[PDB]
């Protein structure tokens, strides 16, 4: 009723704000060079006005998966983003040189010249997500016959990148909020996915990727670790709960719809993100007046972690995306799968939704089964609702809502908040992205070694895009 065609009507603005800061036409950055996305037009209190790897690389995700599903107008946009990083991949900065440990770098200036002030740095999830995104153009490049573009152009930067990941995972740096200093689920998480897809990819192209293989495994194996047995455990290196959203992102950015309710990977349908997602979601029950009277059955506006000051400590847009999405990813593996599971794990999951929950396997066609998915629907909607709810009544979305009133608040008009707004849409609808290989990606190896491999490194320089038709 409301809430679809709000967001149809969202989805519309998402898209629409995304472009707007984007280089070097976008209506909300001039100063930004070509295909360079940022963070947010805010320039003062907070002063947002950069680039950051991991913001570029998870829009450029959504907008991806976007132009792959007939969103052909994106090209443009994507080729521009490929093209600097090019460039920012050969920036000399803070954390080093292309080679040196350059590649971790968190942000950079609109102008592509390097941040030297003090910044958590490294952060290594950067890498990752920029290979995730570049792989999956590259991807479409190889099916629809640009072989070149994706072996010369793509290819080669995807390649610096996986061999950052490979080289570093297992050394510590901050997490994606920028803030402690450790090992992160989500970062862990991210790398693991982008160097399995990166070897696919190198493959395809007919190179290899032998750092990939050796550690992957190895990073899967370390990723167990994060389980407390109720929870993930958001990092290691912290004195807080551990309860964070960084585990939610985790769970949705390394989705595969090809996948089971695999633990190992965390996949969202797993029992052990799904007692997560509560274990997280009702850390901000009793904290934010914004969720007073509310019962726990019923949705609420979710933050970064308990314990943030950030701001005073704020629900998020995209924190309270990601808590649906989740859900709504795990809707479409259980119909996919023609049945749903709980176990001991899950269980204070689904008996706060349906009372009458109790372990076993329920088939599609069973009542209870009817029962349970309608309930996490509806709960799923129910974040989305919160959003709607908070948004500027032109559309426009904040980093955060006040904890108390909803009043919008922090950097305006975020690209990070507008992408999470198109994913939750697309996986309401049962649109998903492309799979990464989960399936031949989960086995644990039988013992977890503290190791490493190094790749190679090489300046990439984009000459010329060639006349690609879409
Ligand atoms: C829905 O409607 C919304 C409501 O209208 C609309 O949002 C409004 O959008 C306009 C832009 O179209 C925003 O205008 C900007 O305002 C800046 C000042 O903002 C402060 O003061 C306002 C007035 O009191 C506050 O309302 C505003 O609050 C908002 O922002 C807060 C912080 O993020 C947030 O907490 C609040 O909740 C609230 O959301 C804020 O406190 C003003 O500085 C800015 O001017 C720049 O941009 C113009 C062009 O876009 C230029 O002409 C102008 O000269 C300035 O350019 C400088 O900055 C640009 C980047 O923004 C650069 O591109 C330029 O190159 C230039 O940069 C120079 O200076 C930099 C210094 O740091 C330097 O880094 C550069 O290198 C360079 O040297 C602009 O006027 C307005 O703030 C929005 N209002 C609200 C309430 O959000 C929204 O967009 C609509 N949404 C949709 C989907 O349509
Ligand atoms: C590089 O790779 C190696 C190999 O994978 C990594 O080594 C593993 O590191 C993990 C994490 O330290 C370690 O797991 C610990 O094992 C101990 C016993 O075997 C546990 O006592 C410890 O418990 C903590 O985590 C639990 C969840 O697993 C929680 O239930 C528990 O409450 C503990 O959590 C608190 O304390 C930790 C302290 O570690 C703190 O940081 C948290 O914030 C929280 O407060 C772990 O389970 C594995 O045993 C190691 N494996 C091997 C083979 O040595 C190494 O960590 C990697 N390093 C980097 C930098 O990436
Ligand atoms: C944008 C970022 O802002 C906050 O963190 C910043 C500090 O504001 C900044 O001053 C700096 O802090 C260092 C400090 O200057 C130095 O004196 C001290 O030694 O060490 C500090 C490093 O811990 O840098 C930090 C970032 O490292 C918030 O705490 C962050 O959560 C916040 N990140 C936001 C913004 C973006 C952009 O959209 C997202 O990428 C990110 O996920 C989000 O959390
Ligand atoms: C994840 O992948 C492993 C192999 O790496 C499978 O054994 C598992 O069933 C799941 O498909
Ligand atoms: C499943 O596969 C992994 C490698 O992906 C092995 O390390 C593990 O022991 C199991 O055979
Ligand atoms: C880390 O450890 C593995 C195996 O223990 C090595 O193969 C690797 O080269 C690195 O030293
Ligand atoms: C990554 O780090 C390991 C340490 O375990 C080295 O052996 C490897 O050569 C690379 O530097
Ligand atoms: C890791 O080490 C290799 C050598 O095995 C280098 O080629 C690479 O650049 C990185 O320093
Ligand atoms: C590592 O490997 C790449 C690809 O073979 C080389 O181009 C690079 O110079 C380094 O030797
Ligand atoms: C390393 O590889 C890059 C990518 O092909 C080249 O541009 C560079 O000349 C070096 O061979
Ligand atoms: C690769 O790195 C070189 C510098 O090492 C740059 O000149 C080039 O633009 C690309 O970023
Ligand atoms: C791409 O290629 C040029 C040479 O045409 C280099 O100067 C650049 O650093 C990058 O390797
Ligand atoms: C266009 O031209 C430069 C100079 O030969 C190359 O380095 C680049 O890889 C592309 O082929």
């Amino acid at each position: 009723a409301t809430l679809d065609s709000w967001l149809s009507n969202e989805a519309t603005v998402a898209r629409t704000a995304i472009l707007n800061n984007i280089g070097a036409d976008g209506a909300w950055v001039s100063g930004a060079d070509s295909g360079i996305v940022v963070a947010s037009p805010s320039t003062d209190n907070p002063d947002y006005f950069y680039t950051w790897t991991r913001d570029s690389g998870l829009v450029i995700k959504t907008l991806v998966d976007l132009f792959r599903n007939g969103d052909t107008d994106l090209l443009s946009t994507i080729e521009h983003y490929i093209s600097s990083q090019a460039i920012i991949q050969g920036v000399s900065n803070p954390s080093g040189d292309l080679s040196s440990g350059g590649l971790g770098e968190p942000k950079f200036n609109v102008d592509e010249t390097a941040y030297t002030g003090s910044w958590g740095r490294p952060q290594r999830d950067g890498p990752a997500l920029r290979a995730t995104a570049m792989i999956g153009f590259g991807q479409w490049l190889l099916d629809n016959g640009y072989t070149s573009a994706a072996t010369e152009i793509v290819w080669p930067l995807v390649r610096n990148d996986l061999s950052y990941v490979a080289q570093y995972w297992n050394q510590t740096g901050y997490d994606l909020w920028e803030e402690v200093n450790g090992s992160s689920f989500f970062t862990i998480a991210v790398q693991h996915r982008a160097l399995v897809e990166g070897s696919a990819f190198a493959t395809a192209v007919g190179s290899s990727c032998s750092w990939c293989d050796s550690q992957a495994p190895q990073i899967l194996c370390y990723l167990q670790s994060f389980w407390t047995g109720s929870y993930i455990l958001a990092n290691f290196d912290s004195s807080r709960s551990g309860k964070d959203t960084n585990t939610l992102l985790g769970s949705i950015h390394t989705f595969d719809p090809e996948a089971g309710c695999d633990d190992s990977t965390f996949q969202p349908c797993s029992p052990r993100a799904l007692a997560n997602h509560k274990e997280v979601v009702d850390s901000f029950r009793s904290i934010y007046t914004l969720n007073d009277g509310l019962s726990d059955s019923e949705a609420v506006a979710v933050g970064r972690y308990p314990e943030d000051s950030y701001y005073n400590g704020n629900p998020w847009f995209l924190c309270t995306l990601a808590a649906a999405e989740q859900l709504y990813d795990a809707l479409y593996q259980w119909d996919k799968q023609g049945s749903l599971e709980i176990t001991d794990v899950s269980l204070d999951f689904f008996k706060a939704l349906y009372s009458g929950a109790a372990t076993g396997t329920y088939s599609s066609s069973s009542s209870t089964y009817s029962s349970i998915v309608s309930a996490v629907k509806t709960f799923a909607d129910g974040f989305v609702s919160i959003v709607e709810t908070h948004a500027a009544s032109n559309g426009s979305l904040s980093e955060q809502f006040d904890k108390s009133d909803g009043d919008e608040l922090s950097a305006r008009d975020l690209t990070w908040s507008y992408a999470a707004l198109l994913t939750a849409n697309n996986r309401r609808n049962s649109v998903v992205p492309p799979s990464w290989g989960e399936t031949s990606a989960s086995s644990v190896p039988g013992t977890c070694a503290a190791t490493s491999a190094s790749g190679t490194y090489s300046s990439v320089t984009v000459t010329s895009w060639p006349s690609i038709v879409a």
